[PDB]
């Protein structure tokens, strides 16, 4: 059995997309271990096994510890995610040492990943959860913010491969500006990936009746962001549809009582959910909007940007727009449902994401390379 | 379109859980999987994948149970008890197939539901059975016998188009079965443990040159005074030049009362990143757990029930991989016997190799793909 090392960061959605690969791996006979911190519970419900490499370690802390000032870029976040990475070095290490993986598999802000494949002489395999993961020069950078935890642990090495995998698709990837494109990666095919369920009773869509899918994300939500969709459940009722709102930990009690078309679940998986599901209402999250291109679906995006890179997706493939909070109602949800051209496109892109090899097949070639 | 697998399942755990690595292939290929069972359902949820409940609030326990001159004390007994189980599980089965819409029925082999499922959609089938000890001749045709009456009220006249068996056992241990439980022309799928997912502890990685012994009862086994049958042995372990880890899984800890030093205590951990730092494995006879430790390539003393007479004595003495041993007279000598018998171990590795010759579920899963499609 070939072993490949998982090290991801310690967030929850940098986890997920790379669960498709590490089962990939185990379907052919493989063995697969994460090494990670944080939100590693979600390896454990995923079926696979987990080393933590940080128990205790308070990551928020450890986030968060300019007219005139300089370094206002990059490196700022470099910096950021050393310090993260970090933590995890040390564990990364013994674990490498005693398991003895033929492959590290990281994600690219994750630091310790790279270390790690470079200090035990292995090749590595950057996963990247989608095309806003694709920072340039960020790995490099982080690398060199971590100069200190390299020649602490002697390391002199560059790992022994270094292939980049990428989930998204041609045409997306043609849209993205130059600088942001990563040719000659290997393609792997986007699997959603979610959690598993227990899957509820009204799951199954009734005859002739449409629906839509709300979703403010596992983040945002939380920050105070169910408010912002007050003045489009102020007009839902007017819609010839049935709305399904995923809370994702947001307070209900903010807007409270909801119409009767509204039905309101904390979690339930996405890709579950858009299966039987004929248009998306979200904030722009990059599984999200990979999930929501799988199952060729129409799309609108609250947009927001206290940072996004997504506008220009949607208007440039032709299969969806964006919607300010403010001045989104009944008419986006129309447009949405009825607009032949946003289906169409959103068909085409998901074909196009259907003839990228499945990471069955993206395992397979890993097992040899290493 | 992905092709879509619907997995009818028993509602036990130790059913669930080998169809796991199938069903992950399979999302693995680009295709959609989908469970529609009971019982120990949330399993499949824990896996990674997605489940209907098709029988919510029914006691189990209720259903499974309600000599010199009885009579039909045979097979019929037993079919006629997973018809009862099945049973419970039609409607639901049917409700999802017809909405969902599958390609393709993957089933366990007491679960009747699978294949009046596949037949009333005119769907292959697939059986997937836990392990050589689910090989009861003729199990399928005669719970279908006993499930008529469900046959006959959801219209059902026909046959699943397809039926493939699978099977995870390896041809050397196959050989050692008794001819009528043995399954030629199955398609031979590499056994690829499955026992949960889990935050591995600290302990696990082995130390230098310090053996291990897993010590087991199962998931089942260990409950309800049943964890008293290892008092014998935990009280010579302490005379071993080794380390034990037992895995209490549900089993009174108490009851074994006093213990040494060179043992340590686990309620659960997955068996098979267990195995992979241990140098042999005690235990009850469990199927998953017979197939993982000869996965492990790992040497095995096997605890017998009194109550029912496994095959799984001659598979092992026949192979020369492990040995039997009754648990008042298990001890020290045993122990010594799994970790420096130069035999087992050669045998226990042997088979281990035959076992990795076996094509990986992602093998089977195209193939299924192809059936189907
Ligand atoms: O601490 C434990 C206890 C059980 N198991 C798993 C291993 C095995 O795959 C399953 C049960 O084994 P079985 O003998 O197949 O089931 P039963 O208990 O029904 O005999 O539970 C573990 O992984 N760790």
């Amino acid at each position: 059995s070939m072993r490949a090392l998982f090290i991801t960061s310690p967030g929850l959605s940098h986890i997920l997309p790379t669960v498709p690969l590490a089962q990939a791996l185990r379907a052919l006979g493989h063995e697969v271990r994460y090494a990670t911190g944080g939100d590693i519970r979600a390896v454990a419900e995923a079926g696979l096994c987990a080393v933590d490499v940080s128990p205790g370690v308070n990551y928020a802390k450890l986030f968060v510890p300019p007219m005139h000032s300089e370094g206002l870029g990059e490196g700022f976040f470099a910096e950021m995610f050393a310090r993260v990475s970090a933590v995890a070095v040390d564990g990364a290490l013994r674990t490498a040492r005693s398991w003895r993986p033929d492959l590290v598999v990281h994600t690219p802000t994750q630091g310790a990943g790279p270390l790690t494949a470079a200090a035990l002489q292995l090749p590595c395999v950057e996963l990247p959860l989608g095309p806003a993961d694709s920072e340039p020069g960020l790995g490099a950078l982080i690398r060199r913010a971590m100069s200190k935890d390299y020649e602490r642990h002697g390391v002199t090495g560059e790992p022994t491969g270094s292939v980049r995998l990428t989930t998204t698709p041609p045409s997306v990837e043609a849209l993205l500006p130059e600088d942001r494109r990563s040719p000659g990666a290997w393609p792997m095919r986007y699997v959603p990936y979610n959690g598993g369920a227990v899957l509820p009773d009204w799951l199954p869509p009734a005859a002739g009746r449409r629906r839509i899918a709300v979703t403010l994300g596992s983040i945002d939500a939380l920050s105070g962001g169910i408010a912002k969709l007050a003045p489009l459940f102020s007009e839902v009722a007017d819609v010839d549809a049935e709305f399904v709102l995923t809370l994702g930990g947001g307070d209900l009690a903010l807007l409270g009582e909801l119409p009767a078309n509204v039905r309101v679940v904390e979690w339930i998986p996405l890709g579950a959910l858009l299966e039987t599901c004929d248009a998306i209402i979200h904030h722009g999250g990059s599984g999200t909007l990979l999930t929501a291109l799988a199952a060729g679906v129409p799309q609108c995006v609250i947009p927001h940007g206290s940072y996004d890179t997504n506008r220009d997706v949607l208007t440039g493939l032709g299969i969806g727009f964006d919607a300010e909070a403010g001045s989104l109602g009944a008419e986006q949800c129309r447009r949405l449902l009825d607009d032949a051209g946003l289906r169409e496109a959103a068909l085409r892109v998901r074909q196009e994401m259907s003839e990228m090899p499945p990471p069955a097949e993206t395992a397979a070639k890993l097992v040899a390379l290493a």
